[PDB]
């Protein structure tokens, strides 16, 4: 049947219609795959989700007939995440062997024959599933190349399997929650890098498995965990990600519904991490579409770390508040792993107390109908039904993986870093209005601290994310900043919920508003847009990361470009400054390290650092992960409130600065100085997320401290009703030279960390 | 041990000390009593919370020891809730027979024998709990009152206790129009004679003499209260659904709370505020440590559910700094918590979901070693076996229904059938209405502007009237899900204010000081208004009096009543409360009209129709006493005539809002409620919280709606409705059209919620029909 358009005959689908060609050839549904778990804490740890690792599930074969269950799974300890093939053939699964190995990611016959493993990680692994890329059709392709200046020859052939997109989680890491996991997803060739080698014309760039005859390449570089991936009707992965960048949503943040590109080139949200949106901090997870009516169908969970939940639905077509559905919705039990079938059945897993089985889906009835399949004995659910899947588009990809590119003009793959001599793989991006966004004047980081018009923003700062590793687990203490701003996701590192990060670099603004910079790619990063004096005006709350020689646009700061409005149409200067030379992959100018000032304090220009090292016109810098900078409270800002604060400033005059670096015990917690505590410290009647009384994280322009230190009013959001005293007022303006005070901006702006410098170092802290 | 206060001998405590003697008295406790409920969507309904009627469900006795079960209620279909008495020798319970009669409170002894039926209320019962009021010591007790007169005993009455439990009417709504709306009501077991014992007049309310029991309604909230219980100072702690209105986000909040036994000073304890911890989190099944002294509740992830995790707030000091999570690290879900004075615990846990009875463990955060658990049953409610140190009882000054008790020689009166009152009244006062913790905002429940004293001139009085639909095929839920409602409108408003009407108007001292005589028995809220008669803010909750009772406060949501001591003020108001020995109060009643200037400025307060045995037991004239008689504002009846004298000639399809078309019905995806006028009013606007209000219509803040603005031609309050309001080019001065009558009727139209059907059940004015 037609569904997205038209076909050639009536009643017909067109091949170019993915959900009408999946009616088409899905074909009478008999035996289904489904997940049984031991009914445990530990044997179903659906509160630990997306880390779940359901020790001592199974993976079985049931025939809605002859009502026979066969166990495919018995030489494995643990067994979850069924996907079936497009032929329905063969499946591709999650689990750890009884012979060890850890959790890994396997493929076998829907006969029980045939068993391969597809990953060998250090880290876990979770919910594969099938991209077809450049298989469309079974069979061996073509591998063809340039001879590098000679023809385009045949090397060749390779058998069509396409590739596999998995989420997984690497070894001894901690995510923005202090969870021990962080996961994201990667691409994996089946056939060894040919797959990649037929498409692009070299072998996948990133971790290779020869044992296994297989090689995996990160996509996504989230700092959080993205999980559960699936297909949307144009060929792109549609899943799951965790948005906790710092203090945003409440300091809560949100689980979003967004889709990306199989390598990872163009993440956009999809529905639930904007405020006025619906659900709050619900956990949303197992996405997927319906087939007749386009229907996103998930997961909503009551709890943000939980697998179980509710069934709530959005238009895949239109992902807005207008058509948002609670589908189950009410009476009385829990809902988890829903799966759409083509014919517009569902199946479901479904507990009415307390006990999951499978069920075919009542959408009449807003609940669960009649029973496919359950076992008192175990948890039932992650239905996968047997059927022949219709592959979606797929993409062209423009990277060969890790430090890889591959030109837009001869389209050849080419090194980086091994080959073009950088230090890192590095990308570009350009946004054409900085100045232009959906969000109103407010207090909160993610809002504008004042109206900005073209002209006033004159550059931005560029931050990147450093994940919290802590090997030494005496060094290391969760929750030393909870009388802080921070709350439960403090740290030993922060009074705050910001982590550790550091500056990219600061790049210029054109008076147009707009920018383009060049820039290390495949590590988490996001941007802040500046005045005249260098100070945040605005912060985007996310983790942006950009794939080698990938340029990213958008037409504004959180305009609706990439999220419900279409791109505006826009003149802009940034574009005649990204690539003009023949000899370039780009043109555009790098990061710089510093900015430079007049004597008042206010922006001059931008200043180069000593990172700097032909495939580009312009100084390059900033690719030197050793040389990054960051601002440090206890190396660069105590010295200084030592040299000329604390002296004026003690128990007798608010906020206290004496002590030097001694750490301070609170609730029995040695974190951090005297100065670090008194500067963190909430205020009565304000939110923490916000600030508090001197400092306010990732908007120095709102801070009170800076606000002395400038002795101006800086924005639009005054901190408290009293700001200067009307009498006994002393002037602070000239205690600092603009080095000193432009540091302690920057510390603010950075989210006003304690320690910067990733793992145990020498400088003061936790210690037992 | 000694707890709160220090004992007379080390180790010992004082009789003052009920966390203190409850240690003590507890005694060893070899057996428990609990509920099993099959494991059913109807079997254990608590999703429904808490209307909760786990049919087919029994409540059955374990021992400890012997590991013996037996079940007592084997007469009953459905039997739930136990609640143990004081000795530990009986216990009391809701159940429905199995010859019918509905559901009910019973109790009975131990052992299975000794059964009678405490209620025969049309409706359900549940949760009871046994107040033990001039009964402390066994025994029987004396019965005194006065005739020129003296003090006489007329005899005696077995001291058992009052009961205090949940119950709701049917054929009734609530705030979220489900088929249900609960209250607490207080339960003389003797027949009214305890009440006579402590009052010196047997119970009015409604009657059960076949049972030998009275009831009485101590709480009026429009939406369901429940789970009662003891605070160590002898109040009632319980949960309460503030849904009013659009507040808080929409959607309301479950809050834990205290009110005296006969309803006399319903104060928040957690959970209703902002700022506070949990959200729309349901809170219920609340109970009390001994030890250290923590509320402990099942906080639900969704509001209607009756099963969740653990949270604890500290009694002394219920505030976010002492709130913490006891569970949900497993996974599973914890219901019906129950502490002991052994600083112990017994919780209904369900890890992967069959539940059973369990021994907390306070050092893992989670459910320990299994108490018993049916692999067939549900198994919750544990209630334990053990001697229960008994409360203080607090002295009422309320006979019940209609029964005021005078505060000079306290002897019980009836202001309807003798006194010749049209209905029960009582008086409210505050001290400074100006005096608030709320900013200036957009919000309703916030303030529109700054006012100081003499800003504020008077305040309008609202009571809320209950939603009643028996025909079905009058009234509709969801007919405005357009408009700024949503899922929460019906065929009577667009919005998620129900139906209400006004009590009255009272002015407002230069100081901010205010009292009133109004209205007892009854849902009511207060909003203080401007010198143009606008709502500045709106006190968002339900208020209620008991006969003859009067209420003071600090405030406005100051926190005199929440986290904050009364602060001292010498007000005007109480001079003007009760000045004269020859009467119950000396406070004038809620004036039905309001008086304005020339310049459509407030002038004072005028009198109604309603002026009333009656006897001279007050200076004041009597107003507003008739619940027939008293008014509201209705969109068919009032505005929408207005709109078509005034205004529907210039505005057309061409010409926004569309005003024409009169009363009849717009359909509207399939639904056809209200008229054109109607639907153009309430009409949503882009990038603004229909919580707030619409393009042309803020629901209970008139001074913040467009409509308002124009009408008077001038900014009224500091939240605009949006960047572009008066036209440069091509403007027409709205501001003459109308007379002030027709225009404060579309203001107090606004103010009351901006409803349209504002008349409870089926009338002959224009709506949904099927
Ligand atoms: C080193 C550059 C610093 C920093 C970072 C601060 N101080 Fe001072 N300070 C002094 C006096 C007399 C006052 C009170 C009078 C007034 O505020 O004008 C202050 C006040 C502050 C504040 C404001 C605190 C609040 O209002 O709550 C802040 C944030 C602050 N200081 C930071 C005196 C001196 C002084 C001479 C004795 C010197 C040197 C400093 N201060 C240095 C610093
Ligand atoms: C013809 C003399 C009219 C009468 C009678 C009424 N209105 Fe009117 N209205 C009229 C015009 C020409 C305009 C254009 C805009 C302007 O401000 O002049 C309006 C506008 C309004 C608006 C504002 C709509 C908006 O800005 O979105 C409102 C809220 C409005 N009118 C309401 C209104 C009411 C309540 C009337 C009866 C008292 C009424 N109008 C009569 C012309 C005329
Ligand atoms: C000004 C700062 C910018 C600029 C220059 C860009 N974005 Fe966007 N961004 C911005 C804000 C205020 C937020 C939300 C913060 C919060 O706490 O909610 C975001 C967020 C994103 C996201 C997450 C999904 C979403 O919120 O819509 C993505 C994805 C994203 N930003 C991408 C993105 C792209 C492609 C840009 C072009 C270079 C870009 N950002 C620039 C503000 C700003
Ligand atoms: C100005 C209007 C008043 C006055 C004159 C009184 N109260 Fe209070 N009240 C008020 C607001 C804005 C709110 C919160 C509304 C919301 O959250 O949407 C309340 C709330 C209450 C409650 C509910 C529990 C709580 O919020 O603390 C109770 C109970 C209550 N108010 C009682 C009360 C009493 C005893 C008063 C003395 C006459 C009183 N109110 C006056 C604002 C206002
Ligand atoms: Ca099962
Ligand atoms: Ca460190
Ligand atoms: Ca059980
Ligand atoms: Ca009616
Ligand atoms: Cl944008
Ligand atoms: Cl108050
Ligand atoms: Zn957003
Ligand atoms: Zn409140």
């Amino acid at each position: 049947e037609p569904v997205m358009t038209g076909g050639p005959v009536q009643g017909k689908a067109l091949w170019t219609d993915y959900s009408g060609m999946s009616k088409e050839v899905q074909g009478p549904v008999s035996q289904i795959l489904f997940t049984q778990s031991p009914r445990t804490a530990k044997g179903d740890p659906y509160q630990n989700y997306p880390h779940y690792i359901p020790e001592g599930s199974r993976i079985v074969l049931f025939d809605l007939n002859t009502k026979e269950l066969k166990v495919l799974t018995n030489d494995f300890a643990t067994a979850f995440d069924p996907c079936t093939y497009w032929d329905g053939k063969k499946f591709a699964f999650a689990g750890v062997h009884k012979k060890g190995g850890g959790c890994q990611i396997w493929e076998m016959n829907i006969d029980g024959s045939g068993l391969r493993q597809m990953t060998d990680l250090k880290g876990t692994c979770r919910s594969p599933i099938y991209y077809a890329a450049g298989s469309i059709e079974e069979g061996e392709g073509r591998i063809i190349w340039r001879d590098r200046e000679g023809d385009w020859k045949e090397h060749g052939m390779v058998e069509k399997t396409g590739m596999i997109i998995f989420s997984g989680s690497p070894e001894g890491v901690m995510d923005e929650f202090h969870n021990p996991y962080a996961y994201n997803l990667y691409r994996l060739d089946t056939q060894g890098g040919k797959i990649i080698q037929r498409i692009t014309g070299h072998v996948l760039s990133g971790i290779e498995f020869p044992h296994l005859n297989t090689t995996i390449d990160q996509i996504t570089y989230n700092l959080s965990s993205n999980f559960d991936p699936w297909l949307t009707p144009d060929g792109n992965i549609l899943f799951s990600s965790v948005q906790a960048n710092g203090s945003r949503a409440g300091g809560e943040g949100r689980v979003m519904i967004c889709v990306d590109n199989w390598d990872g080139a163009y993440p956009r949200p999809i529905y639930g991490n904007c405020d006025g949106e619906i659900g709050g901090t619900s956990g949303r997870s197992q996405a997927k579409i319906t087939f007749g009516d386009r229907k996103i169908v998930y997961v909503e969970s009551p709890y943000m770390n939980w697998g179980v939940g509710q069934l709530a639905a959005v238009s895949w077509d239109a992902p807005f508040n207008k058509t948002y559905e609670k589908l189950t919705g009410k009476d009385g039990g829990l809902y988890r792993s829903p799966y759409p079938l083509p014919d517009d059945r569902m199946l479901v897993s479904y507990a009415e107390r307390g006990d999951f089985g499978i069920y075919w889906f009542n959408f009449s009835k807003c609940a669960a109908g009649d029973k496919v399949y359950d076992d008192p004995n175990w948890n039932d659910h992650q239905p996968a039904p047997v059927y022949v899947k219709y592959k979606p588009r797929w993409i062209n990809t423009f990277t060969a993986g890790k430090n890889f590119g591959v030109t837009v003009v001869t389209y050849q793959p080419f090194d980086q870093v091994k080959v073009e001599g950088y230090p890192h793989s590095w990308g570009t991006w350009i946004c054409f209005d900085t100045t232009l966004s959906d969000q109103p004047v407010g207090p909160y980081p993610h809002q504008k601290a004042k109206n900005v018009s073209h002209g006033d923003i004159k550059a931005v700062r560029i931050i990147q994310g450093y994940q919290c590793v802590e090997p030494d687990s005496t060094r290391f203490r969760v929750g030393a900043g909870a009388h802080l701003l921070g709350g439960e996701r403090s740290s030993s590192n922060s009074g705050t919920a910001f982590q550790q990060r550091g500056i990219i670099g600061y790049q210029y603004v054109e008076s147009d508003g707009s920018t383009v910079t060049s820039q290390l790619s495949d590590v988490p990063y996001y941007m802040q847009i500046l005045d005249d004096k260098g100070m945040s005006v605005q912060t985007a709350l996310t983790w942006a990361y950009l794939r080698p020689y990938h340029g990213r646009i958008c037409s504004g700061c959180h305009y609706g470009s990439y999220r419900g409005r279409a791109f505006k149409n826009i003149h802009a200067k940034a574009l005649y400054n990204w690539w003009y030379d023949d000899r370039s992959h780009y043109d555009s100018p790098f990061a710089f390290r510093y900015l430079k000032f007049d004597n008042d304090g206010n922006y001059k220009g931008v200043k180069h650092g000593e990172d700097v090292v032909g495939t580009t016109s312009q100084p390059v810098e900033g690719l030197t992960l050793d040389k990054q900078r960051t601002v440090d409270f206890r190396r660069d800002i105590q010295p200084i409130l030592d040299a000329k604060c604390a002296m004026c400033h003690d128990s007798n005059n608010p906020p206290n600065l004496g002590g030097g670096l001694e750490l301070v015990s609170v609730d029995g917690i040695a974190a951090y100085s005297r100065a670090y505590n008194s500067l963190l410290e909430p205020q009565r009647g304000k939110d923490p997320n916000i600030g508090g009384k001197y400092v306010n994280p990732s908007a120095a322009i709102n801070s009170l401290l800076v606000w002395r230190l400038y002795e101006a009013e800086l924005s639009a959001n005054a901190p408290r009703e009293k700001i200067f005293p009307i009498e006994g007022r002393l002037l602070h303006n000239k205690f600092l030279t603009q080095d000193e005070r432009y540091a302690i901006v920057e510390w603010i702006d950075l989210g006003a960390q304690w320690d910067n410098i990733p793992g145990p170092d020498f400088y003061p802290g936790y210690l037992v």
